[PDB]
C-alpha cells in the first residue's frame, strides 16, 4: 500500500521517522510530501529529502496519510492544495495517523465533527472546538482515524495504524 | 495601570518585551505573570524574571491583560487558574491585548464567542471555530480586545492599546 | 520625521526592534541602514530587512539617528562612511539615540568630547577616554544625544528620544 | 521477553528511540542501562530516562539486548561492566541487535571473531580487524547477531529483529 | 616561570588554548583565573578548569601575565582585583601577553599611554584613545609586552613571547 | 618543510589550529587537504580553508603529515585516495603526527602493525586489533610516528613533533 506524508520544515522528526519506517518493514511504499523538492529538517535537526511537492500529489494514487506534528502543521494547513488532499483522502475513508499537532490539518480541512480521536493536549481544545470528542488516550481508533498524542504514544500510534492497514 | 502579562517559558521574546517596557514608558505597572517564581526564557533566549505565580494572581488587583505569542500560550491555556484570570478579566470589559498565539489562552477561556480579532494565521481556522470573525489586519480593536498578529505588528498593537489605556 | 539607524549583523536584537516599531507608532519613517542589502540578523536571530546600504546614506535627508548595541558597532565603526554619516548628523545637532555599545561609532566619529552619557558598563573606560563624563543611569539626556546602557533601560530611552523628536 | 539496551549521552536519537517503541508494541520490556540514574541525551536533543545503572545490571535478569549507535557505544566500551554485560549476554546466544557505532560494544567484548555482520561504514575495518565477515547490507542476520548499518536501515534491522524474539 | 591567565566564560577558545599549551611545552607553569572556581566555557564550546579566582591571586607569585580575547574581557576589566593584578604586573615590567579584546583589561589598568602594540581592529579607537600607538601588524614587541590582533596571528603571537620568557 | 594535513568537516577544532599555528612559527608551510575545495568547519564551530583537495595530492610534493581528530578521521578513511596518502607518507619514513581519532586514518592503510603508539582512549582496542602496541601516555614517539590521545596533550605532542621536523 502507498503511504503519503504532509509536512515540512520543523516536523516533530521523531514523529515522522518513526512510522516512516514501521510502515515500510510492512512492506508499505512511503512517500514525503512538502512545500519544495529537495530536504526538509526536523526541529531536532534530522534532515529528510522530499519525494514530491503538494501540487504534484494526486490524493487518489495513494492509499493511506500520516500527519506527523510539530511546527509543521500550522504552516501545511494554510496550504489550500495541502488540505485537500488531507480533506479528500480522510472523506474517502482511507486510513489516515496523525499524532501531536499533525490533526491541525484535519481541523482544516474540515472533516472533523463529530469524530473521536486525540491530539497533543495543548490544541486539545481547538480539537473540541472543531467538533473533535477529545480523548486523553496514548491511541485512539475511530475508523479510518487512528490519532495519538506525544512521542511517547509512538509504540502504540503505529501499533493500531498497521492493524488498519493489514 | 496595572498590567499582568501571562506567558512562560517559550514566549516569543519581542512580544513580550516590547509591551512590557512600552507600557512601563506610560508609567503604567508591568507584572509577569507564570507556572512559578524565578525566571523564563524566551524562543530567542532573552530571560526576564517572574513576578508572580498564577496561583498569587488575583484579577481584581489588575487592570488590563496582555498575551504574548510564542509556544507559551500552549502550555498556559493548560493552567485552570491562568485561563480563569483571562476569563475574568477580558468578561469584567477589561482592556485585553493578545498577538501570535497568545489569543489561544482567550480560546480556552471560551469568551471569543461573537467576538472580531486577529492571530498568528497558522490559528485562523481554530479562532474561527471558537466563534471569532477572524480579520487579516495588523491590528484590530474590538471594545476591550485588542489583537494583533505578527512581531511586524508590534507597533500598531501597543498604538492602539495605548490609547485603550490612556 | 526619518529616523536613520545605523546597524549590521549580531546586533542586540531588542535594541534595534524596540526603537523601530515606537518611533514607526509615532509616525515617524524608519530606515535600516546596513553593509549591503538584504537581511541582517540579531544576536537573538531575529532577521531584518536593510533599505539601503551606508553608502546611498546622505545624512542631509534624515533627521535623526539611532544606535543600537550588540557586537555590530564594532564592525560599523570600522566604516569610513557609516562613521561619517553619524558624524556629521551627531555634529548638526540633529537626535542621536544610542544604547549598550552603539555609541562605539560616536567615539570612532570623535564628537564625543567632552559630552555627557552612558553606555554599555563594559565600555565605559573607552568611553571616558573619548572625553565623556560617564553617567551610570538607565537614561542620559545631551542636549541632542539621548544615552542608554543595557535592554533594562528600553522604555526610558525611548521615553526621553520621542520628547527630542515632538 | 526483557530487553536492555545498552547507551549513554549523545547516543544516536533515532536508533534508541525506534527499536524501544517498535519492541514495545509487541509486549517486550524495554531497559535503558547507562552510566548513572537519571536521564541521557541524544546527540539531536531528544532526553530519555535511564532506567538501571551499568553496575545494578545481571545479564541473566535479561532475555536481549539492543546497541544503538552515535558516539556513545566508544564511551560505553570503555566501562568494564557494560563490556561484560554484553559479552555474556552476546555469548550466551541471546538475540542482540546492533547498528552504526552499536557493535564497537561487541568488539571490545571480544566475541566477533568469526561471525558475520555489518556496522556504521566508517568502522568496516576495526570491524574486520576485529575477526568479523563484514557485509555491505541494511541488515544481516548471523544466528543470535542482527545488525545493521545506519538510521535508513531502521525498518529492516528491527523487521529482523523482531523475527528472532517470536 | 609561572605563567598567569587573566580569563572568564565566553573567552576566544583557541586564544586561551594555544598559548596555554605552547607555554607548557617549554616547561612553564600556566594558571587559569577567573571570577569563581569550578570551570568556564569558551565562545565556541571549550570548557577549561579555573585553578584560581582573581581574589586568591597575588601578582608577586607571578612572572608572566597572559590576555586571551573574546567577549571575557569585557567583564573581566569591570572587576577591581583583575585589573589590579594587570596592573601590578606590567608595571613591573613583566611579560604581558594580549590578544583580540584582551587589552582591553590593560587599558582598564592605565598602564598603556605611550606604549606600542595592536589588537582587534573593532577597538583600534579605544587603544588610541587610552594613548596607545596602534599597529596592524600580526604581532608587536613592546618591551614587555607582546601583542596580537585575531587568532590568525596565533603563530606569530606566541613565536615573540616564548622569546621573551625564554 | 612542507606538512600536510588530512582532515574534513567535524574535526576536532584545537587538533588542527594547534599544530597549524605551532608548526607555522617554524617556518614550515602547512597546506589543508580535504574532500573538496572552499572551508571546512570543526565541530565547535571554527573555519578554515582547505588548500587542496585529497585527488590533487602527490604525496612525494610533502615532507611531513598531521592527522587531527575529531569525527572527520572516520569520513576520511573511507576515500580511498586520501588512505593511500597516508600509507604512502607514513611507509615512506616521513614524519607523521596523530592525535584523538587521527590514528583511524592509519589503521585503514594498514602501515600500524607491529607499531607503538597511542590514541583516544575510545579507540584503543581498534588500535590493537590492527596490531599496534597501544600504550596509555600523552605522547607517544616511535621512529617517524609521534601519537597522543587528547587536546589535553597537544603540548607533549607538538613538542615531540617538532623535534622530528628539525
Amino acid at each position: 500500500m502507498k503511504v503519503l506524508f504532509l509536512t515540512a520544515n520543523e516536523f516533530e522528526d521523531v514523529e515522522l521517522i518513526y512510522p516512516y519506517h514501521r510502515l515500510k518493514e510492512e512492506g508499505h511504499e512511503v512517500y514525503i510530501a512538502s512545500f519544495e523538492r529537495g530536504t526538509i529538517t526536523g526541529k531536532h535537526g534530522y534532515s529528510v529529502k522530499v519525494d514530491l511537492t503538494f501540487d504534484k500529489v494526486n490524493p487518489e494514487e495513494f492509499d493511506a496519510l500520516v500527519l506527523p506534528g510539530g511546527r509543521a502543521p500550522e504552516r501545511v494547513r494554510l496550504n489550500e492544495k495541502a488540505v485537500s488532499i488531507a480533506r479528500k483522502m480522510f472523506s474517502e475513508g482511507k486510513p489516515v495517523a496523525s499524532i501531536c499537532h499533525g490533526p491541525q490539518i484535519l481541523i482544516s480541512a474540515g472533516v472533523l465533527r463529530g469524530r473521536k480521536g486525540t491530539s497533543y493536549p495543548g490544541i486539545k481544545d481547538d480539537m473540541i472546538n472543531a467538533g473533535v470528542e477529545w480523548v486523553d488516550a496514548e491511541v485512539v481508533v475511530d475508523g479510518n482515524w487512528v490519532s495519538s498524542r506525544v512521542p511517547a504514544d509512538l509504540y502504540a500510534w503505529m501499533r493500531e495504524f498497521v492493524k488498519l492497514l493489514k
